[PDB]
């Protein structure tokens, strides 16, 4: 599946739908919506499209993971707080054997808690991008785009 | 937001559901519904009112919480086994700046296996309680008085 | 409760659905159902049915438990990633008194990642059965069998 | 021993003498004299009296749990730094058998340095309170009044 | 080689001998004894043979090991404590390239103390069948028949 | 200061100079004069220029960064082995306050190894950029002057 | 100094004035007055004397080891919780060159929690005897002679 | 069996059939044949008999072991190095159900490596007794004693 | 306030009153009165006097540094053995706001054993000097007239 | 003892009469008969004989270096896999005063799994060959030719 | 080998160039230069000399090392980030036997990043001075001047 | 490239250019021109050349690895104090595909401090010849002879 057939799955893992709603002062301004149109951009400047999705359930991102393996050219993924608990999510994306994955956190996880420091899903991620705000997920969709063509 | 203002959410994580429904005699014999009718009356006495939840589910613990953190005036989390895996639950309880929040535990957990011992909410929590059985709620909700007022 | 009175419930852990749709080269053949139909076929062979459930959901795994608790006589289960992550499918199995419960993992989790080789579900479990294939099913069903008669 | 028969004694670890006399501003403003009369207070409230005592001495506090075990109804302990190094207490509080103990810190130990994290106190206390102020020692004392009874 | 051509090994270590006569004198225990003859009976019923032994000798365990590498169509293995110390015994059945090997324990060696969670024999075992009872030892015969044919 | 006053650090740690001419097959076919070519041109699109350098010495990595320090609008790194041996690199990076800082690594250091899990240096990078190719340094580019702008 | 010549001293750590007085039941009926008593006589078999001594004080502990250095011609030991906590009474018995130390402990503490399995007076004492009850005392006793003869 | 019933067996591990004939000056110059001469003279005190051995087999000793079990009055033993390494003679001696065993190490196992530290039979052994030189079997002939009357 | 205006504080933990006393040969011949000599010289320098004392006890250290911190100009603590298992020595010297103070060791304790290598003492101290003999309370003082003006 | 006077003791651990009679092609084709040619060739070179030997048993191996301790030169050893397990080899190899030893392993040990990577064997022995196929025999006859000439 | 003789090396690690050239507020505002002239002060007072180098070359520091060990009286080191990092300083400091070396830190270590916490070059140091400020130079100057006379 | 065609690369890390020079007595008498000697002895029986350096600078052992490995038929390395430290020497030689390399240790490194038994380079290297003298060069000619041809 290449990115002219098919869209580009954007995954957004729990608490992410409070994007730019803190403390806008502490942490950025924009939102969620803001970012989706950053990929929309992105991708669209290299003839490809987007299926951007927020969700706090583990499960349910489960399935989209499954979704995409089937329908989309690749998966650039923000695990939010499931990267260091979610086996689960890992084991999805073992089974999209040949699909570009991007993992990407908006923060530089490695300054953080130690316990954020491992991320389940770094081991299947093809590529990792920690604390490019959300220009990261720009890269995660350019990555996407060179590996899936 | 006030204890007159808005009620303070009371949070329950997987299995609290068959609290006292399992071995009346090795453990307790209140109910759920004891729980929250200790909440309700606790609150009483300081002219407020709960709104008193239980789930299963983390991600539903998630959304409950975003709620709180904008229609209620404090959180009383029993987060249960939750509390030991959930990551998800303590990025959710730091969107809640300002708010206060309590996590009560039924039994002492430092007595019990080593996997226990560890809470991901206790480091956002202002006050944890555990092992002072049911009434450690009744203490939950005091305390959540005395930060509202 | 026996296996004349009621059924046997077997539950799937996430990502079990694409069980066999894999790389049927590296991975087996048999799909969910092979193995489903492979349980029911013990079972009978002892005059006992099973009630065969899949989910992804953490959550709704333990409302699953909580149900066999009450309506069914063992528990047969394949907890996937949850096994190594959940200490709430842990605490529901925990209330399950005097119910047989007996764990299998299809792949000798032993010889996979370190982060595998812990299982929160077998220090409940009576049985562990890991890498003797879907064969560890049937296994599964004449222990519960055994231990139910 | 019951709360009308016996005093309940409220211990308290090195350093607590200096309490709220050192940062009004940071730390609370209450002192060891304004703590013991919300003790007085909240036994009266059950028809109980208190024995409020101080000291630096690890050897000390063993004498005095010896004390209580011969004349008071539970005790109310809030170790300070022998919370984390004092086997010595531990092993005092193990011989009181079937005495009510509650463990109290005013501070949260949980958000501190990692060696707060443990208390050997815990693994005797028949409940724990952390980070609920100086009004932990009141519900101390109401649990007390709930186990004496 | 098949069920046919020959027996399957059956490795028993050390302290099994005295399996079933611990005192006082709990009616209807298995005996080492009983279970080489459901052994045999299991694999009659596949048109197969057994070759049962036991040893407290590390070395001998190897040497049978051996023995089994050239003579047998495969090894059911309960090492019993050398499965938590024995590099050795795992040295032997990593040089029986092909070999069926199932391992089984009769207890659940993950409820009991840290050190047997571990073993050895299950990074070469193609199957681990643990706490099950002495029924484990029929299913690891039954798994050895589908690995043969 | 800016990127049009100042130009950009690119720094390569040691072995890097072998950069695409190991195996071109397994490894790359990219030179690390490909690479200074794809900085030079990302750069110039935001009208700045780099400043690529290469080093297997420790200290000359450091003495370069004190150049940086005064004379560059901001760093990529990619300091090859020395991310997980360096506490000498990453104080140097330490002096360089409020300047930018990103570190670059082709591949995907989580997959591999444990010792190349931890880096030095991403306790003060800005962001890290991981397995996503030599496309990474054209990342580091772009968040460099996103920041520096 | 001959056991003919001086006392030995023995010392008896926190808690332990307490011993018998606790269950007659799970624990032993014997008191510290029948400990010493058997100690007395013991020694007497020998020629010798004792000075028997308990205290729940570190630096009591610390001060009568001071004294015992140039007073008495050995110690038997028994540190109880300060076993596992103090590198004070270690460096005080370090101070002893060439004094005969035995340490006693009554119950056998491998078989306890974990942080009851090191011991500081260990590393110092000559000898270490453990779980043989209070007749450890009169080993200790014992060896006390023979070494000092 | 008492001790005028049945003889007391005295077991002794590998490499101790070479006491005293090392460096009669840094080793002691006792043989085993001196310790086992203590051994019979202690015995005969109290009215009993010993039946001394020593072996390199860790098997053999799991044998020796069993046959103690139904023989013997009690075990004294001195495991040498495989009190560090033999999960299968605590096994054994775990079988002896109410037999009583000591312990017994020459040297104070305590202040060499910290891999002789941790002893497998200290979990079943009612009393250890290390670094009281030979003088520690008579300790462990005298606790049988004790014990079995 | 000033040297001028009140003395240093000298404390002296565990068995240093034995100082000098011990191997005049491996230890050295200074006393703790030498050492106290050295120290009123070392502060009359600077116009200044000291106040030194010494005790076994951890609970009377903290009085004495309750006591300097509304008394003296600062403290100068050998707090020997406790310096490896005082956390309460620490929290007595973290109440002292502002209060200049330095941790002296007379040997090199990181030639030590392990356990030796960690002093709860140094995260609170402003200088730690380890090793530098007696001359090292002189380093101390001077440190002190230094920070005190 | 010379090579004039007593051959070379060669002993080998468990497993090793296996040695090129796998999978000649991933494993050598040599076999324990072929190396035992290359000991007795490197030895008559040296103007010495070779004892040469290989045993399943650890303690047969113990009983071994009983003998060469008095009958042999030195002692070139394979451990095997009782390299990682047996402390017994290593007391063995410790009551050989004076006596040259040399530890080879055919494998590099550091490229296998974790717990091949230490060796009870190597802390005694002089010298400590891995990795250089059976030649490694030769290089240890070498180095015990010079160690006894 | 006296002071009169030879001078004094004081040797500085990475990054100490820029000392006091950052941020003048946080951090000191002497400069390295300042460090050498407090040193010459101090030698010169006791008729000593100092030979003061900076070097961010591991490689460099050891050849330095060298040259001390027959040419100078003593070395005064600040190792910087190599402290936690170079077994090469800690080995060229190994051949300098019986020369007097003094390590100095000017921040407390032991109060930052845990990985700080320990140094390689404090185990062949015969004193380690920290966070006494640039006066921590002069005391080693002193601590010198004291071992070499 | 052959023995015949091409040098053997002889790389010695830091400090040991100061071997046989230190205490002839504790350590040899041998120097590095001795064994650069027994080197090009070895390699003259095979019919090769050696070129043997050394170098206290990480960096310029990395150009040296990178040198060989277009020009060198072989490395033996005896990486000193870098054995430890160096991931930037081991991703050197991993560098060099198909060369053989072997390590050599003069000193057994596991009878020595903790930190001394791991080697980065170990992992790459074909064979380790630790303990053996300088002898164990000669073993690395010979085997780099042995591969090569």
């Amino acid at each position: 599946r290449s990115l002219a057939n098919a869209p580009i799955m954007i995954l957004n893992g729990p608490n992410l739908n409070l994007l730019g709603q803190r403390q806008p002062e502490i942490y950025g301004s924009d939102t969620l919506a803001d970012v989706e149109a950053l990929c929309v951009k992105a991708a669209a400047a290299h003839g490809g499209t987007v299926d951007f999705r927020q969700s706090n359930h583990e499960g349910e991102l489960v399935d989209w993971i499954h979704e995409a393996r089937l329908n989309h050219c690749g998966i650039v993924i923000n695990p939010a707080a499931y990267s260091h608990t979610s086996v689960a999510i890992l084991d999805a994306l073992n089974t999209c054997d040949g699909l570009p994955v991007v993992e990407v956190h908006i923060s530089n996880i490695h300054q953080r808690e130690p316990f954020r420091h491992h991320s389940y899903v770094s081991q299947r991620a093809d590529g990792v991008v920690a604390g490019c705000g959300v220009q990261g997920y720009v890269f995660g969709v350019e990555r996407i785009a060179a590996l899936a063509g």
